[PDB]
């Protein structure tokens, strides 16, 4: 179709948390069937980073998730034309981040147009003193609401010495066309950082997910 087997990523994000702006770019590859991606990402502005980049990583596209033929793909559905999303992200200390992804398809690679903001994480918190380890593998619970998809997620950051600091996701995702709307299911998500410099100024991130339902 317009989806390949290997399928490659460009992407931009511009944000600010606590109100100190930043900026990066990457480029990845990812196997839409498998649910499997990869990328390298790179600071280019607002570094080196003050907060932790874990409250990151789940914003740098459900395309890649791995559908079995008896669910509905609402994600693969919307291309060529694509699809975008919203996020809002609650930490547990009252820090807030919301996020967008506008999705477009050029060739076999997608773009990202993203944003990023979050505010009021206080200052001697996980996320401003860098405190995070990674987040726990997840599953993501999806759902019809007013003719457009969302997802919700339980999530957590395995933090420094121990002990865990949770983040509760809600994302809604648009089609930018008319396509099939799934019934109920889940996805179960794996997000991990492979290697980073000592500030995180490179990043080599990973993700594999797989749909699964009743």
């Amino acid at each position: 179709s317009v989806i390949k087997p290997d399928m490659k990523i460009k992407l931009r994000m511009e944000g600010a948390v606590n109100g100190h702006p930043f900026a990066i770019e990457g480029v990845g590859l990812g196997k839409p069937f498998e649910g499997k991606q990869s990328m390298d990402l790179k600071v280019k502005e607002g570094g080196p980073l003050p907060f932790a980049y874990d409250i990151l990583t789940t914003v740098f596209n459900r395309v890649f998730a791995k559908y079995p033929e008896n669910i509905v793909d609402y994600f693969k559905q919307s291309f060529p034309e694509g699809y975008s999303w919203e996020r809002s992200m609650n930490y547990e200390d009252g820090g807030i981040c919301n996020a967008t992804n506008d999705i477009t398809l050029d060739g076999d690679c997608y773009i990202y147009e993203i944003r990023f903001d979050g505010v009021n994480f206080p200052a001697n918190g996980p996320v401003m003193q860098k405190r995070t380890v990674k987040w726990e593998p997840s599953t993501e619970n999806l759902y019809v609401r007013d003719g457009v998809l969302k997802g919700d997620v339980n999530m957590a950051l395995s933090l420094e010495g121990g002990g865990h600091y949770r983040c509760d996701f809600k994302t809604t995702y648009k089609a930018k066309k008319v396509v099939q709307l799934p019934d109920y299911h889940f996805v179960d998500h794996h997000i991990e950082i492979k290697s980073h410099d000592k500030d995180y100024s490179n990043v080599n991130l990973h993700e594999h997910a797989e749909a699964h339902s009743e």
